[PDB]
């Protein structure tokens, strides 16, 4: 019967009165646009610059009174991806976006559909680097919230309003996991608005939730720091007759603790406030230091006993310091370590 | 006789009724497309971000009822690379793709052929960075699987279906080797499918297999860690009369072991679970530590003997600890090292 | 009534006598252009290369005698973003600009408006990397000034003059903070001019003010350096009977101080003059060194007493050095540390 | 007389029967193309990723029966660089190419010439990053071979064959030197061929030769490693009366040797086989270790003599070990160092 | 009177006989082009890859017999930046150029002027990364010469010749300074020529002069190395009675000197020849080593005296070595340090 290319030229082109530079249903209530977001591949989240790489598909549907053929026997039509200028897709930008170039492999990576009523389907895979203002109040637990702000640019609130969907809000790629964080399935979403000096613009957003999968942090720094503290404890028992060995153990244990505390913040961005690591390393450096101090006091009692040679009293005092020291370090460390964990587990359960 | 450019304009252009925006054999069974993949140069695999750089050639053949001249005396025709829009090549994208720009040196790097029946040949060299979800369950052996997902975008299962080839599936560049891994020639391949909220899309894949060429890992960390353990063993024999020297050997051996264990995970991505290196380094740090501990006990027996001066008994006990220690360390290390290797060689042979 | 696309073609196109390649009100006084700057997202400031990444919106208004319809009942019209060549927007470039590519997500990210009189509205989100000549006279306080130079290129002072606005000068994105610096709200602004060998060109600028949010610097280097100094002080009290231990403490404390002083300048760019850190580290390395020196003198008095065995006098002198040393170090350190802070707090209050 | 632009339009355009999409002398023997390569600037060779940056000029000449005016009085004509599509330059790609974008400063950086017979001249400066499979069998000498593979894409052996030149093959930029390697002037060249599954394609290549300019390697690692070995030798002579000092010298010399051996492979790519550095560092670490071992044996003889107090015999044995040790280390090191150099100098002279 | 756009279309377009693809004054003496260079912002000079980033403005003037209106009452006309193809600007490329993309902020960043006679003005801000072959014969002083080679591509010496200017040669941005180097105002300039295998091409150049602003280098490495040497000197005076302490001081001072000498060449590119730093560090490592050696000899005299117990003679010899050592080190260091500075200050004054 009729040719498909003849019908495609009759629908969009010189036969069509619309030039596509005018918004559909002009001088009428703004046409809402439904946006479904599918995450092709989450990951590559940069912690030192507070950003993340994600490619979404951005399928958007709107209705127009134009482009209603109502003469083909099927429900929808799969259009070419070379007719993108005739559709007049709406404007959309991200307000926290870095880079975000398009994709091009053998064609434009775009989808196009059109039904009898005018409901269209237009999805585009775009790799988006987005800046997120993560709050690193506690570095190991580190509940983070990542956002994406779907915003228009040039069409006001009384001209173009975006909206979400009701059958599914944000889908995710099947069988995708992240080593750094586990993606929460809550997918809390809502929408704000913008008030600039030129008008009222719509701003639709979506909030993600990322918690740290603990394990790596413990092996990398919690386990070495612990062993280092343990080494200091053994020093008292390791050396009794000769003092030098204890001195040098305590010196280099403090130096390697400061080296590890300096090396732990290399991947971290520069921030003013104090994290949990910056409490843990400081208190373990306090313990190792304090032990060395205790040692200085023991050598002072020994030097007083040497310059005196009350001999029994001095020996007794030294022995007492030695036997009280070693008993005291585990209880003051165990109570603190357990206390720290409880004071962070209960704030984790209060946050979650 | 007839001019070639006149025939080329008669075949594609104003004389041709097709505009090339319509799929061939429209309102008919989907035209399958045969895909042959040739790897120009594998390599540059990034371990810290789980990706790899590869340039394939992507020769794809399909048949159309149009573009059948049946008037030239030869079988096929070599077309210009400026007539790419007239062919209407099918859409194809990769679902795990980062970047992947085109190549441009003096022309478009594209091939074009057309036969009397309509079987075309279209290959394109594209440098593709693809993200692979490698599982680093054992870091030194590390059997990995890399995939490439040939997928359409805009044409459903009842509109366009891709397929593989039967005379050769994935070819590889002659005389190409990789320092990091040796490419398996098994080339296991199959194809999945996709079910989105818009329709059923085809997804053709191909699985590669990469195992680590062992050697470098052994020289870099297995040999230094071993020597370090050996150094600790010699300490007992190195120093008998004077205790300090043993103390300081054990301290710095533990500190350099923790330094090497911290420096070994710099190229590694942050991951929660425990690798074979994280067992080996932990057990060797246990051995070196344990030796230092044993030493603390020896100095405690020596200090008890000093504060007593049962003298013979104390000397005998110290001698016993010294002679049992040194006998015990090799057997408990050799049995463990051999055990570890057997428990990883048999899981390597069970995986392969 | 009349069609909107017919009116849009009548206003700009073949019906319009202007080709848009001629400046509005040609052979007349230069048309001034009002520029409002909104900072979408400040941050990612590079300290080692003296630059910063910022995306502004750059809304610019000018009046033209052309494009005055005076026939529609509304005040303004929202034009398409495909008619950008018909407006003839003015030239604008930044004189300290690196890179600064455009943005492209589904359309041109541009705004276009036109009123009855001719006052237009044109804003463009452009991610601008700008080079700022920061003066690092004092590294921890580090009051910096960042500038952006709005400059024309091709239109002289008697041809095109830019100007600022009176209802708001530079706006900023609501709820945006920077970890490195806190943005001052003073927003001091003025404008310079340029005199090249081709003519007089306008150059409009805006000055920002960035001070360091102190805290991170103190934890990272001030607290470790302090502890190191404290360790040296304890050495005198730690060891009295045996000299070696003090020697080795002082050696490695000097070596780790030089290591920390070398590692502190890794993020810093290479600069000739002396910062506050380069005074602090040098004076603390002086203190630790001086202590070791004092120690050398004590061992010289001890060796003189040994080669003599005036015995009482030598013992008294050694004791005196030991008791004067330890009293002297805190007062000469506390007076200096307080002095340094006062001499930098008062220059901070004099700068602010 | 006649206008030049009129003649340029008559030669190429609507008057010309060729559309330029057809190969010259179609249905005739393939037109060979002469390729002269000039290296504008060699350098920036990456060792960790096995690639190098080079910009060649790629002047290519071919003859066509068309475009023969034979009416101007001069020999050749210098055409515009905007008429590149009318010439129909042949296809050319590199089979080991990464990136390789074009250059653009104020025009297309292209040359165009045409003579009366039809011999054209077309050169293009293109910065080419090319991957070379260097074999690092011996790291310090390291004779490497870099290749460039000029290959067609779309025109078979019976359609288009490339060839080299006879008056000069590959020229090089005057007064250009490389710090890493000295470019050999031999410039050995030949050509292979390709056999794919679609046809026979020509592949013309050129081989370069790069040897390491020795010196830097010697200062950076050979001289420090030597000094370290020397330090170990002095230890025996440095300490005789007291054993600790020797113990600690040997410990830290082994630790700094392992640190230097770990730090030497940072710029190196990960490779399985053993280089000359990995023999040198291993044998010097063996020497330093062995010395420490010898020392353990001396302390065992000393402890046996202590637990005995045959006294003369034990003292004599210790003295003998001390005097045999120090005599033995230089001869066993000098013979080995000279042997290593001879066994690498003669394989260098056999390779060259 | 007459319209400006009508005159602009009459001057360039269909009324003009020239197509702009032909050089002005064809079959006549080559039109020279005057080039004035203004440096917008020098800086970001990379030392490890021998390059630098600079954006010049490149204002070029040439005369043509065409485009002479001689009918407007003014001297010059400010043309649009959309008519760049009608002017036929000459070709220009840089022979040592990497990257160098164009700038694009709201328009083309180009200037265009035309007078009654035909003298045009065309400037373009282009950020140019240029490779300079710096000779690092002496690393701290380091007089460097940076060049820019203005060269044509496609027009021979008898077709197009570039030239410099007489009223100003290379201008620089007012109030611009560089932390690394101070720009010399001599601005020595001349021009070479090129002789390829296709013809004689013009090549105009300009030489800059960059010397290091000394200060940073001294603080970073000269001051730490000095202190380290000083520490070694104090060792002799620090320890007299006990030998171990001196041994360990000398060991770790040699180890930290080798660490600092290894860490000093990290920013440096790999080069074969010997710099001033590689003499200074080697001679200071010689001094520290030599001191340790001297010490070995002292302990040998002490061990000979111990195995003898000529007693007075041995004590006297040891005392003599101790008192000659300490006197000798400053004079042999001061004479050398002063000598080195004089031998580099006089070669600096001979170079300048
Ligand atoms: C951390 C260092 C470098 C110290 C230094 O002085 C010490 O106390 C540490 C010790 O580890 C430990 C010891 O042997 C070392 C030595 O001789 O000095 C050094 C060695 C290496
Ligand atoms: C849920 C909702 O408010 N939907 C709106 C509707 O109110 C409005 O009339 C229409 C105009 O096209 O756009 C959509
Ligand atoms: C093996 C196979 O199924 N091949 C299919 C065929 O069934 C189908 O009829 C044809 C339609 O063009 O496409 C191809
Ligand atoms: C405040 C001010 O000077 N505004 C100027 C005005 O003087 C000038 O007449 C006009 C010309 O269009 O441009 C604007
Ligand atoms: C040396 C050589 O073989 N040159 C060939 C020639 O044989 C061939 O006839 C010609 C066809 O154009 O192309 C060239
Ligand atoms: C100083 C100089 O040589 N200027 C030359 C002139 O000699 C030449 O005649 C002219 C041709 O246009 O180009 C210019």
């Amino acid at each position: 019967p009729m040719p498909p290319s003849e019908f495609l030229d009759k629908l969009m082109g010189k036969v069509s009165g619309y030039d596509a530079r005018i918004r559909p249903n002009f001088k009428g209530p703004p046409v809402n646009v439904t946006c479904n977001i599918f995450i092709n591949s989450f990951g590559s989240i940069a912690e030192t610059t507070m950003d993340y790489r994600v490619n979404i598909f951005l399928r958007q549907q709107w209705n127009d009174p134009r482009l209603a053929y109502s003469e083909y026997p099927d429900d929808s039509l799969d259009l070419d991806p070379s007719m993108l200028d005739s559709i007049w897709k709406p404007d959309l930008f991200f307000a926290n976006e870095k880079g975000a170039n398009f994709h091009e492999v053998t064609t434009d990576n775009k989808l196009l559909r059109i039904s009898k009523n005018g409901n269209v389907l237009y999805s585009i895979r775009i790799t988006l680097v987005l800046a997120c203002p993560m709050d690193l109040k506690n570095f190991p637990m580190d509940v983070q919230t990542c956002i994406m702000q779907l915003e228009s640019f040039g069409y006001t609130m009384n001209d173009l309003i975006f909206e979400w969907d009701e059958k599914g809000a944000v889908q995710v790629a099947d069988g995708l996991t992240l080593p750094q964080f586990i993606l929460k399935e809550e997918k809390d979403l809502r929408y704000c608005t913008k008030h600039y000096n030129t008008g009222k613009f719509t701003c639709i957003e979506a909030r993600f939730h990322l918690e740290r999968q603990m394990g790596y942090y413990l092996i990398q720094m919690y386990i070495p720091s612990l062993l280092i503290v343990i080494l200091s404890w053994v020093s008292f028992w390791i050396n009794m007759d000769a003092a030098p060995a204890r001195v040098g153990l305590g010196i280099t244990t403090v130096l390697t603790m400061t080296t590890q505390s300096s090396g732990s913040r290399a991947s971290l961005p520069k921030v003013s406030y104090v994290k949990a690591i910056d409490i843990w390393m400081a208190v373990c450096l306090l313990f190792v230091f304090s032990a060395l101090l205790e040692y200085a006091a023991v050598n002072f009692i020994a030097r007083q006993h040497k310059e005196l040679l009350m001999r029994k009293l001095f020996i007794s005092r030294a022995k007492r310091i030695d036997t009280v020291s070693r008993v005291a370090f585990p209880l003051v460390f165990l109570i603190f370590n357990i206390f720290y964990w409880i004071t962070y587990k209960i704030i984790r359960s209060e946050d979650i």
